């Protein structure tokens, strides 16, 4: 029932993607780690409510690794947005709703502002705007030391539930193990400055629904709550921390459906 | 060089209070637990920058226990504000800056809106606006079960650093042990509805500086960040969670001084 296949784009990226259902399009953009297997559970639930749910591994990560070095080094929100537009052009998704978290959250807002004709609405979760120095300093280390440090960080520190995180399996953690060094060198230094939330007036009136993890420390995404409230954007909380889709997949899947149905109603 | 003494007010409360330094007045209002010994470290540091730092145990708690039942049962922000005004009238503090956290945060905002002539500026930290059911259900239990449950809650859940919290000592935790049942019955059910942050336009333009704990979960005081940003009030972070003055006393003491110095500068009259 679910499609699992590859597709190549003019920019040089051979994407691994998954697709299920028919109806209005919902695109699940992953985090910096770039693993679409985290969405697996919720993809079938969301697609069963009359939607075509698309998702894919991000360039250079896991199954979408066959790409140029440009696509996973010195990565920005605007670069990732252009790469997402390319796969949507390849699969012929002309109008879509977009979910995004971490670097994916920066990407979906860049998609909405940059390509308003193509985005119905966007759902950003925990968009990073600050340069964390302890994440930048890992880039210079050896590959196995980065993977051991960052795998422990995701487990204990930001998963929002270790048990759920573990339950992804050995094959997923094996793919994440290879991604941590690629992410560390490309993402954390260059992503937070490229956040498109500097201009507050650009965000006002846009079909945007912002969320933050309920169990996350307040300092981590305090700026999202301030920026969203100034722009008049809907800001809310989701259970867990950084990966609602992994920790609370049913509550995540319900939020994606209810938000998309609300914006489909407003189109008149 | 620090005064430690007691004083009585017309409303029936015999206050335990502490005072140090000379200069513009800064009043450190405690939390619902009502213990001013938590401020001990920072009081000397804040007073040394040219300020008269005042603080006191709240009615019915710790050393200010001698009071009527009205003052520690069905407690609201507006009641606590009137009790704070009474001790400031007793000590002859006509103009002051006020710090407040928890129920104290609700009190200082009630002080600012209710008595604008008396308050230079207010500093609220983690003002509760929601009714937490797990805190309300402790009120009905026996006194020893409340104290054992709530002392564990403060240590692990909201202290923001166990080592610092524990280091307050046996005498302070002995006074907190007696306060937990008095707090449980009086505060958590009646305090959050009495928050004066319901009217957003009342807060606009006021000399108010709001803070939230950095390590605190986002859901706990998400409403504070939303309400403050709508009102155009300065909203920021302090390290730790609920008790910055206990966990990070140097960073707390610096924030109280820098904020008070900023509002003293703004008093520039033609």
């Amino acid at each position: 029932m679910r499609t699992r296949s590859t597709i190549s784009t003019p920019n040089g990226i051979t994407w691994y993607y998954e697709q299920e259902g028919t109806g209005p399009d919902i695109v699940l953009v992953p985090d910096g780690l770039g693993e679409c297997q985290m969405f697996d559970s919720s993809v079938s639930q969301i697609a069963a409510q009359g939607f075509r749910v698309t998702t894919f591994d991000m360039p250079g990560m896991s199954r979408s690794a066959k790409a140029p070095a440009e696509t996973y080094t010195e990565v920005t929100a605007q670069k990732l947005a252009s790469y997402v537009i390319s796969i949507l052009d390849a699969l012929d998704i002309k109008h879509a709703t977009v979910w995004g978290c971490s670097s994916g959250a920066s990407t979906v807002v860049a998609l909405l502002l940059g390509y308003p004709d193509r985005i119905r609405n966007a759902m950003c979760h925990e968009l990073p705007t600050k340069l964390l120095d302890h994440l930048s300093n890992t880039a210079v280390l050896e590959d196995e030391e980065i993977s051991n440090i960052l795998a422990n960080v995701m487990l204990n520190d930001v998963s929002g539930g270790s048990e759920a995180w573990q339950a992804l399996g050995v094959e997923v953690h094996a793919r994440l193990h290879k991604n941590y060094p690629v992410w560390a060198r490309g993402y954390p230094r260059t992503i937070p400055p490229s956040a498109p939330v500097q201009d507050v007036e650009a965000l006002r009136g846009k079909p945007l629904d912002w969320t933050v993890g309920a169990a996350t420390p307040t300092e981590s995404f305090f700026d999202n709550i301030v920026t969203a409230t100034k722009a008049g954007v809907n800001i809310g909380l989701l259970p867990g921390m950084h990966f609602p889709y992994v920790s609370h997949p049913d509550v995540f899947a319900k939020y994606v459906v209810e938000t998309t149905q609300k914006h489909l109603w407003n189109s008149s």
